[PDB]
DNA sequence: CAGGCATGCCT
DNA sequence: AGGCATGCCTG
DNA sequence: AGGCATGCCTG
DNA sequence: CAGGCATGCCT
């Protein structure tokens, strides 16, 4: 039904949906990085970062893959994650684009991209047709872009979000799903090291 | 008109279970649950998420209600409302569309209906039952408690109980669970002390 | 002739104007106690409080004195001081009443006690004509009653207030002004001594 | 006139800008550091300013407030709110005053918000009112709707608030200004401003 | 009356 | 987090 | 009131 | 590339 709070629970369905991360250079300031322990991606804004998709049984036709952001804390979950006023109106980055300025998550390099603004739930998300890994390849890598900092005032300001990747049936039914925390910042590694470090303190 | 609504655990046919996820244990915490006790400690107006589990729900008309009642039998015959201060107040009454007078509110859903029993007098919030999402076990509801357990003019220092019932389109309880509730500025503090004292009398 | 921000400044005009307080009991449960150190009095909700007023020379015919509350902090200086939503209606002490339960300051005994609401500034004040001191007795004494505790939610909650006594003509201008911090509380003595002693830890 | 003067002009009647005693506490709403004519306040909190004039002015006189970046290069830029604070709803809603304006007046229903046709400059004006009986000060309540640090607006670019009085006619009478700093902790900010100024 | 607690809220 | 406010309840 | 959290800056 | 600073904000 018209679900207002997307659910974020790893649910490898009939096929075995999997979300993995490409090799990543550790550093305070690097395009991106991932924390297997804390299950959360660290990413400079607007820059490129690829996610790995793997499956066993090749999924049914018309099958797609969505990406949606949601706030981690309950106090804020009823709020849809959109871009901040600062970055949305600014031309600095999106005037020649084909994706709506307000959307947080953009897909890079794929014209088949579909930017969804649900009429009822107001939830924004980007979807693409699903496709098998290039011959002799283990993963179907999709290139995502995040257009605001987890700190952006007026947008997701300093409140952690969760990036939900959903494997969907053409009609929208759910075939798979994985989730993980995301943080768009200025210096990823550093925020990670510190976060991994602190985690270890307790 | 009198009611003293029943607060009797009835897991019912469809296995019903309103549970709680892990909340923090901070002096001031939006909310926190004491598995030890039947108490849910939370801050006023905050989002206290509650989990519902069910194995096989069927009525299309089945919906769920939450209604506040006083614990001590002396007052249970008294309707549980909002103090005059928070009702006429401007704070969480401007904007949101819910009755200024109710204590319980559903936060993330607009299908909710706030009902004022014409005879009972009781006030409660009802929302349609929507099953868990593909791959998720619980149907999560978001609740808001508009007054402090301690507000004079309202329930002043009177332990209260929230009763969640899963009824069929028309008054027929498919089951219910109940828990004690305290609304305060500092939930963490009150639990450490509450659970504490309760042990070794 | 309406000002948005009543002045709290004292003003001993042509007629010498001074407002004094009779002997103050130190008891904690005491109905009221005045502090000349802090120039601040402590009351209990709706308890009779004598305010001794004095003039060096007698004033015009129908001139009066008005008691208008005002906040101490600028952050709030604009909020007209009114009775807490709760009290502005609870029937204890209005079914008795003759005055708008909205009004905070009000007199006891005098049936010539008038009230005012500038439709311009919406200010709530009380007015009573200068009846010469009890002939032979220096000060004229008006019995006041302050309806809400300084900590009442919905009203001045825990926000300090100034009690302004203004010497006015039958009309026209102002003729004498004396302000002093107000405070409605349960235990005036308790409170009085606590403030009063902290001022000593300067 | 685009890019106006901050120059001090006491005037026929002596116009003086004064700040009552403020707090020295870190999170105090506002404070003033006499050492450096600089006002520290919090976004949207009530900044009161004491205005004393020697003699009573004409019937059409009034007081206006206008922000102006400090540094040479930036002065040419109009001082408006960042986009986030302008579109965010925190205060804008129900507020009957332009949402782009940095400066706001609080206690007046006769606040006149101005946007210059040629200049584009923004400012708030209020008809002057004589100090009240026995009061040596005429008080105006001012709000500053954007931290100085904000992007999309003052990029941590210092500004001065030039307060001038003018006739009913568009004519200047007196002028005085002081640097402004909108922040979270006024107390802290100044206490630090001075410590380092005490070095050379 | 005066001590003292429960519980909101401030730095 | 630790600690102060402050109404109200004893006794 | 102290300490943190986080974009930009510096070398 | 990481260390440090300035500035909003949390317990
Ligand atoms: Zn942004
Ligand atoms: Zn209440
Ligand atoms: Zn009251
Ligand atoms: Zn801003």
């Amino acid at each position: 039904h018209h679900e207002f709070i997307p659910s974020n629970t790893d649910y490898p369905g009939p096929h075995h949906f999997e979300v993995t991360f490409q090799q990543s250079s550790t550093a305070k300031s690097a395009t991106w990085t991932y924390s297997p322990l804390l299950k959360k991606l660290y990413c400079q804004i607007a820059k490129t970062c690829p996610i790995q998709i793997k499956v066993s049984t090749p999924p049914p036709p018309g099958t797609a893959i969505r990406a949606m952001p949601v706030y981690k804390k309950a106090e804020h979950v009823t709020d849809v994650v959109k871009r901040c006023p600062n970055h949305e109106l600014g031309r600095d980055f999106n005037e020649g684009q084909s994706a709506p300025a307000s959307h947080l998550i953009r897909v890079e390099g794929n014209n088949l991209s579909q930017y969804v603004d649900d009429p009822v739930t107001g939830r924004q998300s980007v979807v693409v047709p699903y496709e098998p890994p290039q011959v002799g390849t283990e993963f179907t890598t999709i290139l995502y872009n995040f257009m605001c900092n987890s700190s952006c005032v007026g947008g997701m300001n300093r409140r952690p979000i969760l990036i939900i990747i959903t494997l969907e049936m053409r009609d929208g039914q759910v075939l798979g799903r994985r989730s993980f925390e995301g943080r768009i910042c200025a210096c990823p590694g550093r925020d990670r090291k510190a976060d991994e470090d602190h985690y270890r303190e307790q």
